[PDB]
């Protein structure tokens, strides 16, 4: 009935990728990909990495038709902040993090 | 995903009432609830009350604080069909039933 994807500490500011996931909620799959690969913000490739792993969970948990796939739920929640370069004491900032969830349904299914 | 509640078999158009979990989609709980109580449409009380039992469930058991609740997803999937009568030959579905998804989480992000 429903397949799902979760991409966890994804190294962009939730902020930013909520301007994405807002691009291709309710949209068919195919024009979700579409929408992700004409738009230059930031975040897109993350967020068509998600997209592509939840249509790959549709396809083999519940077989379900690609051409029928559409976006149910996109969303973001909050990671906690990070310091990159892992512990090399230099001179850098923090980063936020987020964590990606795409639904996907089919139109018409069981 | 924090909180879900589900209301399944509902007997009105999945068209019908998408037009309503449109409108709370990333509000804050306090905002869906004065929402709903004044829009006009038809299923706006099957989501009010999808709406309360994910609330319920939130500061009841997941310990979560009202305040900072918002609808991260909300969605309708389609169910069975009604036939145009009980009895007797039909060739024709009259309308499908629907079941509506409401999902909340703690602020940041959307």
């Amino acid at each position: 009935m429903e397949a799902k994807a979760i991409a966890r500490y994804v190294r962009i500011s939730p902020r930013k990728v909520r301007l994405v996931v807002d691009l291709i909620r309710g949209k068919s799959l195919e024009e979700a990909r579409n929408i992700l690969r004409y738009t230059n913000k930031r975040g897109a490739y993350f967020v068509a990495k998600v997209l592509e792993s939840a249509a790959a969970n549709a396809v083999n948990n519940h077989d379900a038709l690609e051409d029928r796939l559409y976006v149910k739920a996109a969303y973001v929640d909050e990671g906690p902040a990070v310091l990159p370069r892992a512990r090399g004491r230099a001179d850098i900032i923090k980063k936020r993090t987020s964590h990606i969830t795409v639904i996907l349904g089919e139109k018409h299914g069981k």
